[PDB]
C-alpha cells in the first residue's frame, strides 16, 4: 500500500543512520529541562512522525528497520499489527492529556496511521499533513468520513463510495502521493500554529520531508524554542535548543511524571471533532 505507492520517483533521503542513546543521567537532566520549557511556554506545538508509532508495531521509513532502509536490502518492512488493530502508544495518550489540560496548543503530524484521531485527540487541534488511511473526503462538498477500517486507495483516488450528506459526490482517499501538494487548510493551520508557538517539540520525525519537516523552524525564526526528540540525527539538529536521544515513550512518560499528569486510558477507537473545555492541571513549580 503506502510504501508501494511512494516507492517510485520519490526522494527517500538518508536511511539507516545510527541510533544515539543519551546515557541515563543525561536523559534525566534533558527531560527535566523539557518539563521546564513546557511550564514556561505560553503556546506549545508538537510535531509527530512515524517514530511515535513504532512501539505499537508500525515500522518507520528511515530507522534501522524502516520501510526505505529495508527496501535497500530487498526486504519488506515488518508490521506487528494491522492499522485497524494498532493501539495508541503511551506517547499518543500523553499528547491527548497535554491537549486536555491546555499544555498543547496544536499538533502537526506527518503520520497516515490514523492513531492521533483514534486516540480521541480533537481534530480541530490536529493537522494531518500527509493524510489519514481511515479518512475519505467528498470531491464535491469536502465532507470527510472517518471510517473504522482503512480506505483501500492512496493518491487521492475514488474509493468507490459516494457522499451521503443531505450529495452523491465521489469519495476519495486523503493519502498524498509524492507529486501531491499538501491539503491547503491543514498546511495553513500548521504554518500559523508553528509561527505563533513559543515552543515546538518534534517527536519521532527525521524532519527530512518538506514542507512538514521545516514547520518547526518557523517557531525558531520568530524567537521561539525548538526541542527535537529522536533516536537518529535529524535534518535540523543544528537549530534545536534541546536534543533528546531516547525512546519517545520513555521521554514522554518521564515528562508526564514531572508535570504531575496521568496518561489516560484508551477506550478503543473514538473520533472527537472539537476540543472539549480544558481540564484542571497541577500548579507549577518555582523554577530558580
Ligand atoms: N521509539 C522511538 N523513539 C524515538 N525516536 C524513534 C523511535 N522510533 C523511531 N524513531 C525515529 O523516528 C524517526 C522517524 O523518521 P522517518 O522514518 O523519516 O519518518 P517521518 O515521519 O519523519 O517521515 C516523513 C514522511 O516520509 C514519508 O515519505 C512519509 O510521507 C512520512 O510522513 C527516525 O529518525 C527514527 O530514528
Ligand atoms: N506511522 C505511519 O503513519 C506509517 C505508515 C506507513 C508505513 N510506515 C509508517
Ligand atoms: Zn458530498
Amino acid at each position: 500500500n503506502y510504501a508501494a505507492g511512494l516507492s517510485p520517483y520519490a526522494d527517500k533521503g538518508k536511511c539507516g543512520l545510527p541510533e544515539i542513546f543519551d546515557p541515563p543521567e543525561e536523559l534525566e537532566r534533558k527531560v527535566w529541562e523539557l518539563a521546564r520549557l513546557v511550564w514556561q511556554s505560553s503556546s506549545v506545538v508538537f510535531h509527530t512522525g512515524a517514530g511515535i508509532s513504532t512501539a505499537s508495531g508500525i515500522p518507520d521509513f528511515r530507522g534501522p528497520h524502516g520501510v526505505w532502509t529495508m527496501e535497500e536490502r530487498g526486504l519488506a518492512p515488518k508490521f506487528d499489527t494491522t492499522f485497524e488493530s494498532a493501539r495508541p502508544t503511551q506517547t499518543h495518550m500523553a499528547l491527548v492529556q497535554l491537549e486536555r489540560v491546555g499544555l498543547l496548543r496544536f499538533l502537526v503530524s506527518q503520520n497516515v496511521d490514523g492513531l492521533h484521531v483514534r486516540s480521541g485527540f480533537p481534530r480541530d487541534k490536529l493537522a494531518e499533513l500527509h493524510g489519514n488511511m481511515f479518512v475519505e473526503e467528498c470531491a464535491k462538498c469536502k465532507t470527510q468520513y472517518v471510517r473504522d477500517t482503512v480506505v483501500g486507495t492512496m493518491g487521492l483516488k475514488a474509493t468507490g463510495r459516494l457522499c451521503t450528506v443531505a450529495c452523491r459526490g465521489e469519495l476519495r482517499d486523503t493519502i498524498l502521493d509524492w507529486e501531491d501538494s499538501l491539503p491547503d487548510r491543514d498546511l495553513a493551520l500548521a504554518d500559523e500554529a508553528s509561527r505563533n508557538a513559543d515552543l515546538s517539540i518534534t517527536l519521532g520525525t527525521s524532519l527530512q520531508i518538506r514542507p512538514s519537516g521545516n514547520l518547526p523552524l518557523a517557531t525558531k525564526r520568530r524567537g521561539g524554542r525548538l526541542v527535537i526528540v529522536n533516536l537518529q540525527p535529524t535534518k535540523h539538529d543544528r537549530h534545536a535548543d534541546l536534543r533528546i536521544h531516547g525512546y519517545v515513550d520513555e521521554v514522554m512518560t518521564r515528562l508526564m511524571k514531572h508535570l504531575g499528569l496521568e496518561i489516560p486510558a484508551w477506550d478503543g477507537p473514538r473520533v472527537l471533532e472539537r476540543a472539549l473545555p480544558p481540564l484542571p492541571r497541577p500548579p507549577t513549580p518555582k523554577l530558580e
